[PDB]
């Protein structure tokens, strides 16, 4: 109903990464089948597709095409940006510093490979979704959601190969990658020790944390935890451990200070879980599907998907339905409001 959601430049916004050393925020702007890079502000730098259109073309930035991209994960060391591209079933590179896009696994077709471990293009994909960059061991831990699977990809030797989950989709969560499952994940970050990274498993409506180690997983919050088989046993309840119901969360990002967000999807709230007490509260969001600012408790999002955060602690989220992202401080607990970030030269994919 809202002025600002007709005026949008995005066309439903999967995910978002960070770069906080130079305040660069980055956009997969999924159904215009680009990437946009602005400040923190959302003010325009630069573009990664700018034919709007479904393509799988490597090279310049102005060459370059995806085909409904999702995640994206931001390597400083290097200054480039992994993107999980996700219906060429392809993961790419976009190289700042060399105004390039590369090629580094997939090949534009899906793939039936439950195992993996070639190299570069010989290695096939299946709806990658979201990325993560382990930055000292030089890895991108990739969900996906077209095998119930979460793989690794080697930056050292151009490897990706199944890291956890045997393929079946269900919400198990042993101690080996065999036996381990999961259930269309959708969403992964690491947390601040290096030693796991927690998993968005959709179509189990849980959060995970995958031991990055044995290759085994825990279950946090939501989900069946007797039956591995049970990806039903979803709602919208806080409290925590088994108290807790989600419904098909598509984001996860682990802060710092150990704190999981998330973005309770299909419940259109933004829940914050705590990793020691299991305790999930509602950050955002009322239940109802819309677009509305201000205080948390009456705020509104539409299908929320991918967040980001900056060390002084502002949490942006990919509002994916509304096609418009928005942004909280974090702690302020009776001031909490969700504000929408306006994007200053930011336009559609020019004809
Ligand atoms: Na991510």
């Amino acid at each position: 109903n809202d002025p600002r959601l007709a005026t949008s430049p995005l066309k439903f916004p999967g995910k978002l990464a960070i770069d906080t050393l130079n305040n660069r925020l980055f956009i997969s702007d999924s159904n215009h089948n680009r990437i946009i890079v602005t400040d923190l502000e959302g003010n325009f730098i630069v573009q990664i597709g700018s034919s709007g259109e479904e393509g799988f073309q490597d090279g310049s930035f102005e060459d370059a095409a995806f085909n409904r991209p999702q995640g994206l994960a931001y390597n400083a060391k290097k200054n480039l940006l992994y993107v999980a591209d996700t219906e060429n079933h392809a993961l790419r590179e976009i190289d700042f510093v060399n105004e390039r896009v590369q090629t580094l696994a997939g090949n534009g077709t899906k793939g039936s490979d439950y195992q993996g471990g070639r190299k570069g293009t010989k290695q096939l994909l299946n709806s990658p979704w979201d990325v993560c960059f382990e930055p000292v061991n030089e890895k991108v831990y990739i969900a996906m959601a077209g095998q119930h699977q979460i793989w690794e990809y080697s930056v050292l030797d151009g490897i990706t190969r199944v890291f956890s989950g045997n393929g079946y989709e269900r919400n198990l969560n042993g101690s080996t990658p065999q036996t381990t499952s999961f259930a269309q994940p959708s969403g992964i970050s690491l947390g601040p020790d290096l030693k796991e990274a927690y998993i968005a498993d959709s179509e189990s409506s849980s959060i995970r944390a995958l031991d990055l180690q044995t290759g085994g997983s825990r279950l946090l919050a939501g989900g069946d935890p007797y039956f591995s088989e049970n990806l039903f046993k979803f709602g919208d309840n806080d409290g925590v451990g088994a108290e807790v119901l989600l419904q098909h969360p598509l984001g996860v990002l682990c802060a710092n200070d150990g704190q999981i967000y998330l973005t309770d999807s299909y419940n259109h709230k933004i829940k914050k879980l705590d990793p020691v007490t299991k305790r999930v509260v509602t950050l955002a969001g009322t239940g109802k599907a819309g677009f509305k600012d201000g205080k948390v408790k009456g705020a509104q999002l539409s299908e929320p998907a991918g967040l980001a955060i900056t060390e002084n602690g502002r949490l942006f989220v990919a509002d994916t339905n509304n096609s418009l992202i928005r942004y909280i401080d974090l702690n302020k607990g009776e001031d909490s409001e969700i504000l929408t970030l306006e994007l200053k030269g930011v336009q559609p994919p020019t004809p």
